[PDB]
């Protein structure tokens, strides 16, 4: 058994700051994926990066790559990212959730809506000039 929360989560207009973050509860996350997704207006959904609870095998956007910094503990199992200078590129509704899982290549294959444990609790990023 495993419980999930949510925090830093809210909406910050250009220039300013933003820092998000999933927790989970438990020692079983080594057969539990973390996934982000982000939906932007007028497209369709993406994917953001793919977390890997055995601390192997993640991915994540390279176009932000030393901009932001993503940070991650095996021993808590928590995962916090921090990003600054929002642009309206990031204008978005971004979405973490976990799900049963082994090992993978991209999380598509734990993407199932029954395989899902924990969904949803998403962040809304509404940016300004």
């Amino acid at each position: 058994q495993v419980q999930l929360q949510e925090s830093g989560g809210g909406l910050v207009q250009a220039g300013g700051s933003l820092r998000l973050s999933c927790a989970a509860s438990g020692r079983t996350f080594s057969s539990y994926a973390m996934a982000w997704f982000r939906q932007a207006p007028g497209k369709e959904r993406e994917f953001v990066a793919r977390i890997s609870g055995v601390g192997t095998n993640t991915y994540y956007t390279d176009s932000v790559k030393g901009r932001v910094t993503i940070s991650r503990d095996n021993a808590k199992n928590t995962v916090y990212l921090q990003m600054n200078s929002l642009k309206p590129e990031d204008t978005a509704v971004y979405y973490c959730a976990a799900s049963i899982y082994g090992y993978y290549s991209d999380t598509s294959y734990y993407t199932r809506l029954n395989n899902y444990l924990y969904w949803g609790q998403g962040t809304q990023v509404t940016v300004s000039s």
